[PDB]
RNA sequence: CGUCGUCAGCUCGUGCCGUGAGGUGUUGGGUUAAGUCCCGCAACGAGCGCAACCCCCGCCGUUAGUUGCCAGCGGUUCGG
């Protein structure tokens, strides 16, 4: 399912702004910038594939993080084909250390579902109809993947372990398995499942998500053909 | 009951940080009479206060017409 001119896609980056513990997946330093091994990224991709595949068909939920604006938008839309919870914008503190607590939000964000669903009274004050409403944007803002996860995921997959190393913080104090794709600004160690690769380039958070994806899909129950992706 | 003080404040739950007292939230940019609201944030909510809900005066309408009122008619001892 791995393809293997992933070179014309992302073959990392990011000059001496380095983490030293991601020394063993480099091959060399070129245009004054870190150049990764991509017959180790293969090595990887496929190890961490086969944990990516037998959790689909034990039907296990998978955790989708990435704000950065690069990965931002491509994360709704390969997390939503698999149906699996996300969150693309802020990472609010505690979504996983503290999730009963987060959630109780969510029943905030279906009650205003259903009481926008009418009627349930439109003679509530004008002012309420709009105050209440604000917040029901606000909640779908940051919440509208997050819903989907109604329980502790079995493990979560993260765009960005340095820009979100409270996410993987949360997930190891509680034993979720960590994936992630990263380049050389980050701690290898830190995570469970890697993919050593570009992680700024649109071209590559692309590659490495869909597939995941498609091989989360077919492994699941169906097959599908092309997803979208930005130009 | 006074008072600080009608001052915008004081907490809590769970999460997180710290060996610990404690921190965070409540800080931060803007805005407000105000922890008033906005945005941002390892926090997310919640409580008591703020506010609002009540009384008063200011505008109008309705329901009422005596012991209250008198615009027009009629008288009128000259006092609706
Ligand atoms: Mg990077
Ligand atoms: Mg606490
Ligand atoms: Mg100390
Ligand atoms: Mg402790
Ligand atoms: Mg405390
Ligand atoms: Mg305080
Ligand atoms: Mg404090
Ligand atoms: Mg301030
Ligand atoms: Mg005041
Ligand atoms: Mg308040
Ligand atoms: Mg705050
Ligand atoms: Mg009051």
């Amino acid at each position: 399912v791995k393809e293997l001119l992933e070179a014309g896609v992302h073959f990392g980056h990011e000059r001496k702004r380095w983490n030293p513990k991601f020394a063993r997946y480099i091959y060399a330093e070129r245009n004054g910038i870190h150049i990764i091994d991509l017959q180790k990224t293969m090595e990887e991709l496929e190890r961490t594939f086969r944990f990516i595949e037998d959790l689909a068909m034990r039907g296990g939920t998978i955790l989708f993080v990435g704000t950065k604006k690069q990965a931002q938008d491509i994360v709704r839309m390969e997390a939503e084909r698999a149906g699996m919870p996300y969150v693309n914008q802020r990472w609010l503190g505690g979504m996983l250390t503290n999730f009963k607590t987060i959630s109780q939000r969510v029943h905030r964000l279906e009650e205003l579902e259903a009481l926008f669903a009418s009627p349930e009274i439109e003679e509530r004050p004008k002012k309420e109809q709009v105050r209440l409403k604000h917040e029901l944007e606000r909640l779908q803002k940051y919440l509208s993947g997050f819903r989907l996860l109604k329980r502790l995921p079995d493990a979560i997959f993260v765009v960005d372990p340095t820009k979100e190393a409270i996410a993987v913080r949360e997930a190891r104090k509680l034993f979720i398995p960590v994936i992630a794709l990263a380049d050389t600004d980050s701690d290898p160690d830190l995570v469970d499942y890697i993919i050593p690769g570009n992680d700024d380039a649109i071209r590559s958070i692309q590659l490495i998500l869909s597939r995941a994806v498609d091989l989360i899909i077919q492994a699941r129950g169906g097959v599908v053909e092309p997803s979208p992706s930005y130009a």
